[PDB]
């Protein structure tokens, strides 16, 4: 199978909302060693969103389930579990295409930075269902993926960039609900807020404007 | 225990992971016993879920396939992506098949739950109709007919008009005539007539079920919709 037709298979999938098929054309055409055009990327990047999303949703009801209970309560945990198991191996999937392929090959700075934010959420996915020792070491990778991109993205991308933007969405969730640190969180998303409103005149701004208007959402639901 | 599946797809349902509540709920249905009507409606949307997303799928690609005229590779494409599809939809369609056949109709101890199972082998023929091939396609439509007029026969004599369940049978039997069979005067006429004998006997409905004014709302919007 060449690239192309994994690509447009890929976009079949997608419009079937069936991502699970969507995410192995997109794997298989990583695999291939070729670094990623920006749509190649983009489908990569929806395709898992979708795949872990789904685990991800439902991990949140059954561990507050759990938590809102008897025999009730084993069954609960030993489910939370089955999704976890899922949920890491599909971390891990993304992770790996990452190590191996994705950010060695990444020949822009917007490429860069685009991946290792991936690398940033995957590991803060694993975080969110993390305990014991292995926390603090997941916690760690998130935060070094996030903070290598933040410097890249402050450096190269002005600060209406929709990736610099996205990243500073994330980053500063990272350190609301992974470090709780609301203060930083804040801080984090005020400036990339202002600094990008402070930019007179954005190409394409519709994304942009929507990553802004979520970050002043989040410093809303923050600061009570 | 049957009592801990049940609670295991219960929790699949609140989970959204369909997959497993119908992996749940046909394992306690294989254990032979007539299903509750807490078991039989968490079968029933377990597999209308699982089955669902194949539909809404099939439908996206079989649209696709159709629309695209100049690319003969990206026909191809979207056509074994439908048969990979369809093949899918199929072996669901032969499980709860199966079921219905094996266990759930057979067993049906009332009026009430023959006619809901009647109903839903109608409506499962008709999802394999709504996919078959030329030449099975006949049959598989008469089987869909069969069900449905069988539910259809016994509702009409032991339920009342406003029963949910009989209003329900008419919903999906007038859309079988409508979209299966191509016949809309027979599909409204089912339709308002449903509707209308439900309306005479508006004092017969029970406290507990807005579900049948829901349904006889949905019927006569089928009616204006196909009058047009
Ligand atoms: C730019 N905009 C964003 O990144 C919006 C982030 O929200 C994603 C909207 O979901 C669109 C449909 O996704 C279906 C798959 N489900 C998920 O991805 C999913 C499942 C559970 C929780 C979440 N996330 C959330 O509800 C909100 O999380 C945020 C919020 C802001 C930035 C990033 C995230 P996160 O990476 O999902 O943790 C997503
Ligand atoms: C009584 N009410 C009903 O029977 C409601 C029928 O509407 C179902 C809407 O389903 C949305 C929630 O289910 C999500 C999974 N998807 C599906 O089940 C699904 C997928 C594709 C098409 C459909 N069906 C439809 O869009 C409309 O079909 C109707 C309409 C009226 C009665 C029965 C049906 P049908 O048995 O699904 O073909 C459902």
């Amino acid at each position: 199978m060449d690239k192309n037709e994994l690509v447009q298979k890929a976009k079949l999938a997608e419009q079937a909302e069936r991502y699970d098929d969507m995410a192995a054309c997109m794997k298989s055409v990583t695999e291939q060693g070729a670094e990623l055009s920006n749509e190649e990327r983009n489908l990569l990047s929806v395709a898992y969103k979708n795949v872990v999303g789904a685990r991800r949703s439902s991990w949140r009801v059954v561990s507050s389930i759990e938590q809102k209970t008897e025999k009730k309560q084993q069954m609960a945990r030993e489910y939370r579990e089955k999704i976890e198991t899922e949920l890491r191996d599909i971390c891990n999937d993304v992770l790996s295409l990452l190590e191996k392929f994705l950010i060695p090959n990444a020949s822009q700075a917007e490429s860069k930075v685009f991946y290792l934010k991936m690398k940033g959420d995957y590991y803060r996915y694993l975080a969110e269902v993390a305990a014991g020792d292995d926390k603090k070491g997941i916690v760690d990778q998130s935060q070094q993926a996030y903070q290598e991109a933040f410097e890249i993205s402050k450096k190269e991308m002005q600060p209406t960039h929709p990736i610099r933007l996205g990243l500073a969405l994330n980053f500063s969730v990272f350190y609301y609900e992974i470090l709780n640190s609301p203060e930083k969180a804040c801080s984090l998303a005020k400036t990339a807020f202002d600094e990008a409103i402070a930019e007179l005149d954005e190409e394409s701004y519709k994304d942009s404007t929507l990553i802004m208007q979520l970050l002043r959402d989040n410093l809303t639901l923050w600061t009570s």
